[PDB]
């Protein structure tokens, strides 16, 4: 009676049990972040208050966030329940390039923006910071990306089932690239912001009451992304420079681990508009504006 309650369970129960909830993560998230991320678009398409450095680099972050969300989100939803390439070859490459540009626009645009506040509130008179000028530098952050992440696109191949990654001709070469990737897309740049902001909190917590507001946002999604991208960012060094998760011995609870990292990416997208909502009365008021109409 008990034992077979126990193989029902392992075979049937919970494997099922498992897609249901892996699959309802994805799809709430992949609804969430484009009604979420189209209406931060929106409020300052709509609103002219609105158009402030900040607010133009946050609707960067969303479209960058939207690239993400649209094509690699069901892509990484297939792979994590499949554990194979069904996309065939040209998208082996385009799928995870595209992830790579999101994730380098993202934290490029993050960086930017803890500069402009540097800037406009420790060292005041330095630099001049003016909606024409985020422009021409949001177009920068995105001619940078899509050169910067071409080696990922040019290590991705798919080989026969398919499977896609990245193919390496030797040991070292994948040790020092995933050392700069991780260095260059997460650990300098939030290190760099996190010391930013902490001069920005003496200054401000040491015009004011409005950049208080808008700074205690900042912080918010800085110390979400830090959180949301750090399962992944970790999970691929020790993956691709100290050359673990080789072992068999428990190929479920690696891909559980993998799986769980990929969805917290996709997650930080659906995150980012409900910050602006508890911690934005601007956002709020053309948040609640959508849904009434
Ligand atoms: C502030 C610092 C951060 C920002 C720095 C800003 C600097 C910006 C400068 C220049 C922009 C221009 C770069 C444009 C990218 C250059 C284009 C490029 O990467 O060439 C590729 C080379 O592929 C390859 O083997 C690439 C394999 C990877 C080799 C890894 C060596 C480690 C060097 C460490 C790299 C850093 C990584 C950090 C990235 C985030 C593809 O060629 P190709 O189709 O002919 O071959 C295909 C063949 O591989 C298939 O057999
Ligand atoms: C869209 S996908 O599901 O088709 C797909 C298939 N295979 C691989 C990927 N990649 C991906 O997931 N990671 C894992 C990963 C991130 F996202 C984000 C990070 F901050 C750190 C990471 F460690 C990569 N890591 C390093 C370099 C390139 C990639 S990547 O090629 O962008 C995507
Ligand atoms: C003779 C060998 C043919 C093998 C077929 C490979 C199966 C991959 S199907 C894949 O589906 C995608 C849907 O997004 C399309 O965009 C791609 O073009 C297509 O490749
Ligand atoms: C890799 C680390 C990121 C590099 C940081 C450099 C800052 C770019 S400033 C930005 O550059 C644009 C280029 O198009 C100009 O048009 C804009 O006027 C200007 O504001
Ligand atoms: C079917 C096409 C097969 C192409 C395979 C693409 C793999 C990228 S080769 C890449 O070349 C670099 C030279 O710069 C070396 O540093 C790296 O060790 C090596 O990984
Ligand atoms: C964050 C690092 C602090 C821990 C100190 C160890 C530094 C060695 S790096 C790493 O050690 C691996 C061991 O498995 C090797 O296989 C890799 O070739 C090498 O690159």
């Amino acid at each position: 009676e008990d034992e077979f309650l126990r193989y029902l369970w392992r075979d049937y129960l919970y494997p099922k049990q498992y897609a249901w909830v892996l699959i309802a993560a994805y799809v709430a998230v992949f609804v969430v972040a484009l009604v979420g991320n189209t209406l931060v678009c929106l409020a300052v398409w709509r609103n002219h208050h609105m158009r402030t450095v900040t607010n133009y680099f946050l609707v960067n972050l969303s479209l960058a966030d939207v690239l993400a969300t649209a094509i690699c989100l069901p892509a990484s939803l297939l792979v994590d329940i499949t554990e194979s390439w069904l996309f065939g070859h040209a998208l082996c490459k385009v799928i995870p390039y595209l992830q790579a540009v999101s994730v380098s626009v993202a934290v490029l645009t993050l960086s930017f923006i803890a500069l402009d506040r540097w800037y406009a509130i420790c060292h005041p008179l330095l630099f001049k910071s003016t909606a024409r000028r985020a422009l021409g530098s949001i177009l920068g952050i995105w001619a940078v990306s899509l050169a910067i992440m071409v080696p990922q696109a040019a290590v991705m191949e798919c080989s026969s089932f398919s499977v896609c990654d990245e193919r390496w001709a030797d040991d070292l070469a994948p040790k020092i690239y995933h050392s700069c990737f991780f260095i260059v897309t997460y650990l300098a740049p939030l290190g760099l912001m996190a010391m930013a902001y902490f001069q920005i909190f003496r200054k401000l917590w040491g015009q004011m009451r409005a950049r208080r507001k808008t700074a205690k946002m900042l912080m918010v999604v800085v110390l979400v992304f830090a959180l949301c991208y750090l399962p992944i960012s970790v999970l691929n060094v020790l993956k691709r420079v100290f050359g673990m998760f080789r072992q068999a011995s428990d190929r479920e609870a690696v891909y559980a681990a993998f799986t769980f990292s990929h969805w917290l990416v996709y997650a930080n997208s659906a995150a980012n508009p409900i910050i602006y909502n508890f911690l934005s009365g601007k956002f709020r008021e053309q948040f609640k504006a959508a849904f009434s109409w």
